[PDB]
RNA sequence: AGAGAGAGAG
């Protein structure tokens, strides 16, 4: 069960060179449990706290397995946003630099007609994408099915929910049969294990309590508002603290993004906004500019809820709650990446606290009153 | 179911 080394999994030379090479040291928990059933080549469901290596976890099994010497797709990832994906296949890149395997990013809004000519050309060994342009390459036939021998779903039970399920059984219903499939998040609802009984085999379940899914290192709070219409002047009121760090803020609808961006640049505060009715190219842009602290506040939907890595962050930001109690955790995750320090601020009405004390016994937490002293908790 | 949030092309 448990291997507490990278030396001791069996791992090619050069793909243990990569890991070195990319700044990792011992692996992670789920790392020390997942990694060797998944090369072993096992159905897989592996669920871990936010944070704590669930990408590594896949990349290095799937870069283990593949035969570089065959110019063929080999193993198919999906997650449920495009700025996942593309996040996804830098890291396999990264672990890979020095075994010469091609992962390619197969994601909706970017060029179909540089992509097709890519493909056309050579067949990755690797595809990560969103299911909307994985199903529609697949349909034009220029990717391939044949040797996709791994099929991993990223954010599992988000990739199993009510739009996205048909989706991923429209994709598995054209991989062959022997396909190994592999699953991941940090949640991992009872009805989404049910369903996994129709396309996984015995698979081997690394499960977690949901009362143990809460890092103990990000601090969750709330902030009495009484009224919505009170928010507004609530966050600007935090603005300050949100800017020692970096700090995500949470709507759940892409108008209010809007509408909060424009009053807070309406009062020259400097924010940027993030949903998915902007150009692909917009949220590119925004993207890589919070990446590198360029800008330090991202408002933003659910669109980032589940997945991104942005180690400087370091406060969340409920403005609206989420009416999910799974997104609650992967939301508030998005700070304290890898055992760091977080704090997450849940913003709440009268009517909002009944919300709040149904997240607080779900997950066995207990979410007190923000203090003063919360800018050096960060 | 739906809404919300996402998720091909044109
Ligand atoms: C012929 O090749 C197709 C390729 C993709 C699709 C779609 O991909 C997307 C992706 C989208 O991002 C904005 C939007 C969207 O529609 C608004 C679509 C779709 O057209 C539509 O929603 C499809 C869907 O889930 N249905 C029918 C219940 C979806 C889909 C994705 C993956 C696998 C199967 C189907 C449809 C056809
Ligand atoms: N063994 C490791 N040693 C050091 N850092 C690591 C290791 N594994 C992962 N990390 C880093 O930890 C951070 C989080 O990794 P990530 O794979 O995004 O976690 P995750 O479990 O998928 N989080 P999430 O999807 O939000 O539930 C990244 O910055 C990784 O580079
Ligand atoms: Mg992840």
């Amino acid at each position: 069960e448990i291997v507490d080394s990278f030396d001791d999994m069996n791992l090619s030379e050069s793909l243990l060179r990569g890991i070195y090479a990319y700044g990792f040291e011992k692996p992670s928990a789920i790392q020390q449990r997942a990694i060797l059933p998944c090369i072993k080549g096992y159905d897989v469901i592996a669920q871990a706290q936010s944070g704590t290596g669930k990408t590594a976890t896949f990349a290095i099994s799937i870069l283990q397995q593949i035969e570089l010497d065959l110019k063929a797709t080999q193993a198919l990832v999906l997650a449920p946003t495009r700025e996942l994906a593309q996040q996804i296949q830098k890291v396999v890149m990264a672990l890979g630099d020095y075994m010469g395997a091609s992962c390619h990013a197969c994601i909706g809004g970017t060029n179909v007609r540089a992509e097709v000519q890519k493909l056309q050309m050579e067949a990755p060994h690797i595809i990560v994408g969103t299911p909307g342009r994985v199903f529609d390459m697949l349909n034009r036939r220029y990717l391939s099915p044949k040797y996709i021998k791994m099929f991993v779903l990223d954010e599992a039970d988000e990739m199993l929910s009510r739009g996205f399920k048909d989706q991923i059984y429209d994709i598995f219903q054209k991989l062959n049969s022997n396909t190994q499939v592999v699953l991941l998040s940090a949640t991992m609802p009872s009805d989404v294990l049910e369903v996994t009984k129709k396309f996984m085999r015995d698979p081997i379940r690394i499960l977690v309590k949901k009362e143990e899914l809460t890092l103990e290192g990000i601090r969750q709070f709330y902030i009495n508002v009484e009224r919505e219409e009170w928010k507004l002047d609530t966050l600007c009121d935090l603005y300050e603290t949100l800017t020692i760090t970096q700090a995500v803020i949470f709507i759940n609808t892409r108008r209010k993004v809007d509408w909060l961006t424009e009053k807070m640049h309406a009062r020259d505060f400097t924010v940027s906004a993030m949903h998915g009715d902007m150009d692909q190219k917009e949220r590119d842009v925004i993207m890589r500019e919070f990446r590198s602290g360029s800008s330090r506040v991202l408002i933003t939907t659910d669109l980032l809820a589940r997945g991104i890595d942005v180690q400087q962050v370091s406060l969340v930001i409920n403005y609206d709650l989420p009416t999910n109690r799974e997104n609650y955790i992967h939301r508030i995750g998005r700070g304290g990446r890898f055992g760091r320090k977080g704090v997450a601020i849940n913003m709440v009405t009268e009517e909002d606290k009944r919300t709040l004390r149904d997240i607080e016994t779900f997950y066995n937490t207990s979410i007190e009153e923000m203090p003063l002293n919360v800018a050096d908790l960060i």
